[PDB]
């Protein structure tokens, strides 16, 4: 076995710097194009809905070759020379004051490898293995060390969504760890340093956040995972561009992620894995999926609509929690389109007399809807079926007091 | 230092599969053997309580290879070939109607490398880094992606007991990871990756966990190990099976670990670190020992009766915390015998007089027992010995108030 | 790449074995020196405090090679022989007993690799990768294995500081985790072998505890870090002692760390990275200062003064928790520093019309420090920034309902 190169910090949504029109970040807010080249070095920032701010155009003269953008602020970051250091500099429109940019320099030798935005915040990780935080308004907050060098950053809210080598790979894989942190008046640090599940022989290709606020990456291997609330903060595969390519040159590369309604925003690539940057691509949709088996079969489809509607349905109590603003009417048509696949998934198991199987569907069901399940038993007629749905449901009231 | 060749998976109490009569699982429920071959291919599972379920056997024909067995299921796996896929099929008998035994496929070009059997569900690790959960009815539940490849898994009621290579290790170390989780209503990952603990130059021998429900795991150097919720989910060793061996060709085959009464259950070996398959070996009880300094002097010998009663009745309070049933009259007896060990290292470390360490002791036991003391010390009598005593049960009682 | 040689364990304030006069260990309590020679091997204990206890000197007789000193103990350990074992052996001299000193024989073929001293209690890892742990007065308690291979080890009150291997690093770095125990009546792991940040191309120069219990390590490119309670404990550099060095040769060798009054103190070097044993070397006190941007102007000197106030008051919080002794006109003080840093902060931002700015500075203010900015605003007259800041106020207001 022999040790993997360690994959080169990037920003999502961006092109190489090669090239000589590139995309420096496009995301569900806007694009940000640069243009080097020796005679003019340019930089135009789209707004896919133009009423949140007009087209700005930027005389591009520091080079520099980071940006980000949030609905609120530019984000741009260039690295030292021997003349001058590596400089931060955010143009936050959506001020009501005057002073519109600040730029501030990094200590000599610091050289800013990634950077971010989230919510009244920005992020820059360095060549010093620092995380150095701001406000949008130019304000150094606080200041940690990193575990390793980084890989990629994303931000969301008060979510700060850190990636980074945890250590050395071997025969093709990466060793990328996850820091994930809250930066609201409670502190959080939500994941330690944990290890960051990728496809082997694969290294990361996207980062980010859901319009809604859930952590999601994607591979080079076309898998996309999303952080499952739900499930111990675990990751959970929910698509996998692949099937949707028709030849091993074919690509998708992700631009947003949407849990509700559901949609992997994406641009389809054929000849290499990112778009050129003109003519603009146009932004195609992928439905998720999550693997599961035997999807062809009606119980294996309704299993994976089910366990796709509990997982795109975590964000709404995350939102829930930390007092954000959500709309409890999705709440409740995320239970009943559940609650009809638990229906349906009973019936088809029980004119298959696994009632066995019926009654651990039942285990998932609403009070109401088991005592439904009980009367459709009692009808085919189970009538010991009926008689175990009717002890579950006992079990349930005992479970409510 | 060169990179060490990472372990394969394997399942905890199985022989290897070149044997032409292998144990494929044996464990405290029972025992399954394949017997591969060009004429025939069997596999028989026979139970240690032979009320708990009939004698079976099944006439293996999709070479089987992978297998767990439980107080209500028998869990078979096998891998994928170029006609057909990898496959998942369980024989769940202790069910109430008639429809036995379920299988499933797994996606294309994926192979089962793990499985197990918990309380109600089962779940197999993939060679996609996929942990698939089901149903023992056979009702796909959530999945997600592991952090590395699995080594071996175990499961309990509704935890879930993961051992995965966190990476490369080096001169015969493993990297090993571990990753726990509990699967009720509310899902948690207790073990967020952590580091498994190795003897040097040693590999993963055996995981499981006692039969009250503690994850336990053995070393390739005979060291147990066991979980110690009461010390922060540390783990603690508490056998070595090595000082049972007379010559180094000699081993021990664990197949049960017991906390009440204390005992593990293994299976002598002689040639190999496995039992052959017939004549059918005897089991035999080894006595837990935690590695404790001067085990020969009365101090060392009653501190390590102290701890081992400590670690070994953690289990309780966690049967307590999750609504399990539990005999309170355990607790109050471990109680009892924690005291009676304090007070007679309180007696002898007084007849030492070293009255300092008998008012660290003093500081481990109840207030009855303090009280006691207070008196026994003001009979040798050590005067301040008996005041340092009231004053610490003043500041029990403070602390209890 | 290339594996990088694994850091040998060491105890923080101690110089090599090798010299002929070395210091076994340098801290906040006083100095234990080695006189290691082929006439007489001698042990001297000295105490910065006169008054806390007389000197000590020990005919050393068993080579002690490692040791750890406290305001209650002398803790001493020596590796094993073909003729002895490795041996753990405590002067408890703050007992109140006749009896003062024990020791202990480790197993045979275990032999100690670091120890050190906590409130009550002292702590052995050894070479069976075993963390022992002991009353001060003698009594063996809990036992657990380590994730790898010990570095160093440090203590403070109930608070376990262990720093080891989680792996091999490449190309010049170390891959070292940190696992944080507390041991009081309810045993913790605060840090699960969570990644120890450190400069690449380092090592651990010292590692410890601040005298109000903040955990703290130093690379051995001098830049100094510690844990940040109020950060999700994450590890901020608070120092670089480069900075205070002239030439590549020059280092600092530190001994202690102080948070109020705050105070690195360290001792100057300038052939080597330690101080030779004679003539006693003065101990210098250099300034803790975060590594913020443009320090040179007053924005950037206020917003580093303000983030080192915050992070040195974290420990009041945690001797508050803990139910430890914390006097409450330090938090008092601390809070107004703070609020005049804003404040000067927010007159400063104002005077360059970047209000968006100061009201970003006033959401960190207390109501009292709010509602007086927004009288300031008024006077400037920032007329409009008068009234975000009155609406701010009336957000806190609503938090605090």
């Amino acid at each position: 076995p022999m040790p993997t190169p360690r994959q080169k910090p990037f920003q999502s949504g961006s092109t190489p710097l090669h090239l000589t029109h590139r995309f420096m970040v496009w995301n569900s807010i806007g694009i940000i194009r640069c243009y080097n080249d020796e005679q003019d070095n340019a930089i135009d920032v789209e707004f896919h809905d133009t009423s949140i701010h007009h087209a700005t155009h930027l005389s591009n003269t520091l080079n520099y070759t980071i940006a980000d953008l949030s609905h609120e602020a530019i984000l741009l970051a260039c690295e030292s020379t021997d003349e001058l250091a590596s400089k931060l500099h955010c143009l936050h429109f959506s001020s009501w004051d005057s002073s519109k940019e600040w730029i501030i320099d990094l200590p000599q030798n610091e050289d800013i490898e990634a950077i971010c935005l989230g919510q009244g915040w920005a992020a820059a990780a360095t060549s010093a293995l620092l995380l150095r935080l701001f406000t949008i308004g130019g304000v150094q907050k606080e200041v940690f060390s990193l575990a390793g060098p980084v890989v990629s950053m994303a931000g969301h809210g008060e979510q700060l969504f850190i990636v980074y080598h945890r250590g050395t790979g071997f025969d093709g894989d990466q060793c990328l760890g996850v820091q994930l942190l809250e930066l609201g008046k409670k502190k959080k640090q939500i994941l330690h340093g944990d290890p960051l599940p990728l496809t082997r022989k694969s290294y990361l290709a996207w980062i980010g956040f859901s319009a809604e606020g859930t952590p999601c990456y994607v591979d080079s291997e076309g898998i996309v995972r999303m952080l499952n609330r739900g499930l111990g903060n675990t990751w959970t595969p929910i698509c996998n561009t692949r099937e949707h390519c028709k030849g091993k040159s074919d690509h998708y590369w992700v631009v947003g992620i949407h849990e509700n309604p559901q949609q992997l925003r994406c641009i389809p690539c054929k000849g290499s894995r990112f778009p050129p940057t003109l003519p603009r691509p146009a932004v195609a949709i992928l439905s998720f999926k999550l693997p599961y088996c035997q999807i062809a079969t009606e119980k294996g489809q309704m299993e994976e609509q089910f366990w796709r509607s509990v997982i795109f349905h975590n964000h709404l109590d995350y939102l829930a929690k930390n007092g954000y603003e959500y709309e409890e009417s999705t709440k409740n048509q995320a239970t009943k389109e559940q609650q009809e696949l638990l229906m349906k998934m009973l019936a088809l198991s029980c004119k298959l007399e696994r009632e066995f199987r019926c009654v651990e569907l039942a285990d998932l069901m609403t009070q109401n809807a088991v005592n439904l399940a009980i009367k459709y038993a009692s009808r085919s007629r189970k009538l010991i079926l009926a008689q175990k749905l009717s002890e579950l449901a006992v079990e349930k009231a005992a479970e409510l007091t």
